[PDB]
RNA sequence: GGACU
């Protein structure tokens, strides 16, 4: 149970991911891909090569919740077939043309009320819920946060661990 | 910095 999760969380770097809509997170859950803006895309590629795992912790903006977490399985790829993202106003397809493959670790939600005790030393010790897209979460805070999520009754950590 | 609370 936790032994497999804790294994996957070991050596990890944790990034907060924000989405302006629910639909992109749902497409991401369904297809196992994500795109972020260029600045974070660069930070994520770099992180991928420095840690056994990079964990993306998803939160839809103004939702009052996290919607789950995933592990990067690839660096971003460009020049492939574009994802049908819902593009917030002023944002172009080109800005989210970097496509990362991800393997979901937990598709279950976690209301911010359940993480209120966790603060992030890498964001001025603000509660972990507060953070821009791509904000890195310190090791202890990130690990403990992921551990708060309800167990995902439908993901078998065999393949995820297999890949690593 | 063009998907913080």
């Amino acid at each position: 149970g936790t032994s497999k999760l804790k294994y996957v969380l070991q050596d990890a770097r944790f990034f907060l991911i924000k989405s302006n809509n629910h639909e992109n997170v749902s497409l991401a859950k369904a297809k196992g891909v994500w795109s972020t803006l260029p600045v974070n895309e660069k930070k994520l590629n770099l992180a991928f090569r420095s840690a056994r795992s990079v964990i993306l912790i998803f939160s839809v903006r103004e939702s009052g919740k996290f919607q789950g977490f995933a592990r990067l399985s690839s660096e971003s790829h460009h020049g492939g077939s574009p994802i049908h993202w819902v593009l917030p106003a002023g944002m172009s397809a080109k800005m989210l043309g970097g496509v990362f493959k991800i393997d979901w670790i937990c598709r279950r939600e976690l209301p911010f009320t359940k993480s209120a005790h966790l603060t992030n030393p890498w964001n001025e010790h603000k509660p972990v819920k507060i953070g821009r897209d791509g904000q890195e979460i310190e090791l202890e805070c990130g690990t403990q946060l992921c551990l708060l999520f309800p167990p995902d009754e439908s993901i078998d950590l065999y393949q995820v661990i297999h890949k690593m």
